[PDB]
């Protein structure tokens, strides 16, 4: 279900990876990433549209159906408008409040697809603005990340620990961002490209 | 925080069990249980107030704070009004729909405390009206019940199975109701009294 | 790490699917599938080797290190032989005992890879011998299957329900088998081929 | 319901007497100084603790179980692995908090006795911490719900229970009140609240 002419899911995986990773590279290199609202659904939507507007019509738009990914209980549509407004007002002064806000937005998962990758970019911008840190994503193991996120609605200690131990002060390091993009796509199983070669 | 003069949590547990079980016995014997709206938040609120109004000021009222217990998130206050209106509109024609409705009201957990006991009484009333059955709670083990309830937000098959294999047609049997009250309190850890001896 | 020199994971996935599916087709059509020990590790090892001896060494052989999948707690290597001996002696007289045996063998997961596909074939042979049934895998939705398997060490009701509702007496229906092979590969994410065209 | 050395046929009364008698034994275990002459960190020592607490009540006290036991959200070790599992736990290191918590988590999964594993193993844990870190747990600093949730999570990831333990560590390793309060809280974790050990 896409804007390109793709009827095969494996081909769509490769093409989505390549086009959206191209867009992520441009998001950083043009400086556009630094002109978006931080910590808000408007900003998250801007990121998501930027990554995916060529591939999906729903890019940047709040979904209309429920989503089902494993046994994780995402927000049902009926709470979604309420949830995002709540998240727009949550504080983000320190690591606890930032992780708590990230966990709430992960539960809300407002888009049909692409929530994890877009929201990881959004999280790094919150960390940069409020703590002058970003996540070095090579300091977070993939299985530990996925397990910690699935656990996070009950207790966010695991995800907090991973993030806190992966914090770096190199908030303008192009290499940290670009490799963070490759790792973020690897978490969701897309590994056909390296973003820096696009 | 209670209407009595109690500073000890264990004494509060003791008196809460005794008073609310006395009220449950009266709810059945007076016939008041037969005059309640079935399957709605209005009826559930009536039950909860009836059990707990001597002990807690919030009895029968939707909570204003979040509650956090076990391995899945109950509805946060900000969703509660939407959730209860939705639950009022859910169907209750067969066991599948009754169990799905019970699972959603358990997730809603609209009161500050006492959700489990009130909602089990409420469930028996839905079963009595729509299937001419009640639950024989002596046919549901505590460990099995708790495990199945914790699983139900993901998949209600386990709780559906326990409930259906405990269904009895003795829907006016006083002793089934009374033992059901003692068992329902045992599920939550209250065992100091026997309801028929109160 | 494989018998061909394939260094790309997406490439290996393609050839592993096609070759091993050819071996599965031959396993059924040659009738060899009917002369393998039913319900024992020896029989499972024969199935696994038959599927994977062309692609992987160690095919049919007990793994030597621990394996992980998500948070699932598979048997550690140091207990594996004990587990396999225990599983060889588990009974298989009715559906309950067969599902329980299948759940223990899923936990044992004795091979480095290919446990799910080999063990699903092994399960169908146990069912055919003991109940004169096989599973119509078309009646078991994928997400329901994976969730049920993850749940099964705690409570095997979900997988038992899915299997019990997918049982067919068409134990010589060649397409039920071959489609079962395609669906079983889809469970693990291999979707490039239809075995009957191989 | 379990066979017991008293003539008790009602589970609620067995709960009451078990709580009373075994809490009495725990008080005497500490006050007699016997707790200081137990092997630390091995199944032999845990077995000694368990027998001390429960031998008046249960024949199986201090003994490896012969059947599986099943509760909660993860499988305890099955009997067929139990001897090997305990042998392994005996050899696990305990030099720092990470290793002690990992060892405690493995022993909680092993759950070698028919019943009473949680209470005996918490005493066993405190003795390990006292020997290797010169700390014990101030159990008043670990909430019940937090404790139980962290334990259920621990076979997957021991971070939550490690956090609770480390943030409750105290150096008062000979404070009798810390111990006695720990006994009452440890029994509260499992739902036994009819007595206070110091009032026994």
């Amino acid at each position: 279900e896409n804007k390109l002419g793709i009827i095969n899911q494996l081909e769509l995986n490769r093409v989505e990876e390549r086009v959206s990773k191209e867009n992520a590279k441009r998001l950083y290199d043009s400086g556009d990433i630094d002109r978006i609202e931080v910590g808000t659904f408007k900003g998250l939507s801007y990121i998501h549209n930027y990554l995916f507007e060529d591939i999906y019509e729903f890019a940047g738009k709040v979904r209309s159906q429920n989503i089902s990914k494993g046994n994780f209980r995402f927000a049902p549509v009926m709470y979604l408008e309420i949830a995002l407004e709540h998240i727009d007002k949550m504080p983000q002064r320190n690591l606890d409040e930032i992780v708590a806000k990230y966990v709430e937005m992960n539960i809300a998962a407002p888009f049909r697809e692409g929530n994890g990758r877009a929201t990881r970019i959004w999280l790094d911008l919150i960390l940069k603005k409020e703590l002058k840190r970003v996540v070095d994503w090579n300091l977070i193991n993939k299985e530990d990340y996925l397990s910690a996120m699935e656990r996070s609605p009950v207790k966010d200690l695991e995800i907090k620990y991973l993030i806190s131990n992966a914090l770096t002060d190199k908030i303008n390091d192009r290499e940290i961002f670009m490799k963070g993009i490759d790792i973020s796509y690897y978490y969701e199983g897309y590994t056909e490209y390296n973003v820096d070669e696009l």
